[PDB]
């Protein structure tokens, strides 16, 4: 049962101007995602903090980054707070409405778009590099769900019936062709050392056969 929806007109017009401009320094995706992934395990803390059985899930608060050249996918991977499925189709859980107009006026007036994550929106910066995406996430509210897109105005939600996660969240890039150089382990550890050095959890590079 896979259910198809479509964009919110501010969404839609957000991916189509991060897929169509021209902007060379696309490897800012990395750290936006970074940085949604250490929100998630942030909230996931802050729970515990006061009911300690919501990590009974899971009670590692980790980040891996996992490159796979056969595949040309690079996944993130966090044992964070998930989404429900409400989360999901409510724009993975920003107010991307609201965040999409402040960083479409400040693009046009000055900024550029590395400045994404300022507005709340910073994980469509994943079409810089990704020609599709695919969400799996789990909260602990509700079931684990797969959201995938490849822009064009629409994306799918499905109950996931792969590898059962615990709790948290994985982003999927399906890379462009000519964007296999995020596949590479020295270009992946000089993006994390420049833009998430002083990130709180441990982040894992996986390395490759
Ligand atoms: O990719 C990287 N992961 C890391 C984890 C710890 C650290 F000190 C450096 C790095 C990287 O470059």
């Amino acid at each position: 049962e896979v259910e198809t929806f479509a964009f919110q007109a501010e969404i839609a017009q957000l991916m189509s101007l991060i897929i169509n401009t021209f902007y060379s320094n696309k490897e800012i995706f990395l750290r936006e995602l970074i940085s949604n992934s250490s929100d998630a395990l942030d909230k996931i803390r802050y729970e515990s903090l006061t009911d300690p059985s919501k990590l009974d899930s899971g009670k590692e608060l980790h980040i891996n980054l996992i490159p796979n050249k056969q595949d040309r996918t690079l996944t993130i991977v966090d044992t964070g707070i998930g989404m429900t499925k409400a989360d999901l189709i409510n724009n993975l859980g920003t107010i991307a409405k609201s965040g999409t107009k402040a960083f479409m006026e400040a693009l046009q007036a000055g900024a550029d778009i590395s400045m994404i994550g300022q507005f709340g929106v910073g994980f469509y910066s994943a079409y810089l590099v990704a020609e599709k995406v695919t969400v799996i996430t789990k909260h602990n509210d509700d079931e684990q769900y797969a959201w995938e897109s490849s822009a064009g105005g629409s994306f799918t939600v499905r109950t996931d019936t792969g590898e059962p996660m615990g709790r948290g969240t994985k982003v999927i890039l399906h890379l462009k062709e000519d964007q296999t150089e995020y596949l590479e382990e020295r270009r992946i550890k000089e993006i994390v050392k420049k833009h998430s050095q002083f990130i709180g959890y441990p982040i894992t590079l996986f390395v490759e056969k």
